[PDB]
């Protein structure tokens, strides 16, 4: 690509990255909009970098495979070189923060449970002492992770169900998964993260709730390569945004409740 | 070299460090009780150094006088090199960013109000248009430079109100504001951080109430002078207790299961 130019990897998962309408005629960045696409805008203009936006290949978040070691999502991108940054609703981990940087975070969350309106629970304890209701996890990200390394009681119990469970709860996309909630006839519950959530319990056709509290308590950062340079002045400029109120601002602009459920 | 004691500065803030019962013949480490005593010990141990809890000489969390550039409080302790980590309630900042190494937060928090029960006031909006009840912050802390820098209107005009007032609406201590909302009739109000505010409201006599949504959303993270050796460690630290679950049932010792007013 162009000198100077800084490649930011990314993924397409509503409200932080979407294709603009008649993207089909658009070219570069601006084939896409969302949270994580104005997020990059503010960080680029005041870290002074030009960048462009790139969808991670494989559409995944990131997770190291057991046997090969090998990293894929938008970590393999950044661990392997094809990405300078990753500005996405990308968790901060543990096992990740041992192979590149992660800024102070930019947004809140936590894993939580999305229901079809009117199943019959409210906590993880309630999903992990029955079997008629099934659920699951994203594939390749930090839920999943959560619950196969988890030593609490009740997440283990809930990992010990989904890792066998036949046919598979796993889905491959956010979108997967809500289709699933919203088909199963309350039958099937969706663990994800409540920022996700909380989004599509706005959407129409509003027959999906989060029910309980989170089951954890986290955040997104902005991630980097071990040791990159542009970790410094990324990590300021969360902070400068966090502080001036722009987060809220962005958050409050792309979970903006036009009222397609209820009143508004 | 060979291993040396850790020198970590604290502060005197319920529940995070207190004196003991006994206190006055115990020596060290063990005059101490809390959230930060407990959490150092677990930093302590999972990255295996020894170390002496020292509280902050001037009682101070830590913030730059304009003119001489000096910081006091527990930053100035980092900076001139008095102590090797800061373990406290110590919030994330930008101008505190560019000076000390802070590790991934321990705690999530935002700037709340704290009434007396029954005071007419649910909102800053609230009291930003009344004057018949006085309001104030701690000094030297994240929560006066917060509303000295806002460009956001309401916390603009709260500022421009407290920086005037007579007498002088600021207290040195948080249990300064405490005492002050307790004795003032509903007079005061006091702005504090939610940590802290939740905590008050779990002890007698019971009469505080935390009220509106936070005014904005942080964490504390545990402090190093810039570019010291013990920040990744200390960082993969709090990581692996908040996986674990560890920082959510230490949250729950100090301010609910030992609560007060009641298990409501
Ligand atoms: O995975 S973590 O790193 N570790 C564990 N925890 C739990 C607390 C124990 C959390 C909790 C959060 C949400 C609370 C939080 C903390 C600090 C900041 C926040 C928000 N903001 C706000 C925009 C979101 C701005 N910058 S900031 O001042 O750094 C994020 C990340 C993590
Ligand atoms: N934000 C997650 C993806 C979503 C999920 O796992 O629920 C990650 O970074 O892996
Ligand atoms: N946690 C704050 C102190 C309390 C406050 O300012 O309300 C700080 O680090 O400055
Ligand atoms: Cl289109
Ligand atoms: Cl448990
Ligand atoms: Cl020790």
């Amino acid at each position: 690509g162009a000198n100077k130019t800084v490649v930011v990897t990314t993924i397409l998962e509503s409200p932080y990255v979407m294709m603009k309408k008649n993207h089909e005629m658009l070219e570069g960045n601006e084939r896409y909009e969302g949270y994580c696409v104005d997020l990059a805008a503010e960080i680029a203009k005041h870290c002074g970098f030009k960048y462009k936006l790139t969808i991670v290949g494989d559409g995944k978040y990131g997770a190291r495979d057991a046997d090969t070691k090998i990293w894929n999502g938008m970590v393999g991108e950044l661990v392997y070189g094809k990405a300078d940054i990753a500005i996405a609703p990308l968790t901060i981990t543990l096992v990740r923060e041992e192979v590149i940087d992660f800024s102070k975070p930019f947004m809140s969350l936590g894993i939580s449970i999305m229901i079809k309106k009117g199943t019959p629970i409210e906590s993880a304890e309630d999903l992990s002492k029955q079997t008629e209701i099934a659920y699951g996890t994203l594939d390749s990200g930090s839920t999943k992770e959560f619950f196969r390394r988890s030593k609490i009681a009740v997440f283990d119990k809930m990992w010990t169900y989904m890792r066998s469970a036949e046919p598979s709860v796993f889905v491959r996309t956010t979108a997967e998964g809500v289709a699933r909630v919203r088909k199963s006839k309350g039958k099937y519950a969706y663990l994800l993260e409540s920022t996700m959530n909380e989004y599509i319990e706005q959407r129409k056709p509003c027959d999906t709730m989060k029910v309980g509290g989170n089951l954890d308590s986290k955040g997104y950062g902005i991630a980097t390569p071990k040791g990159s340079s542009l970790g410094n002045a990324v990590n300021l400029a969360v902070l400068k945004l966090s502080e001036q109120g722009l987060l809220d601002k962005l958050k409050n602009k792309w979970w903006y409740d036009k009222g397609e459920c209820g009143s508004g």
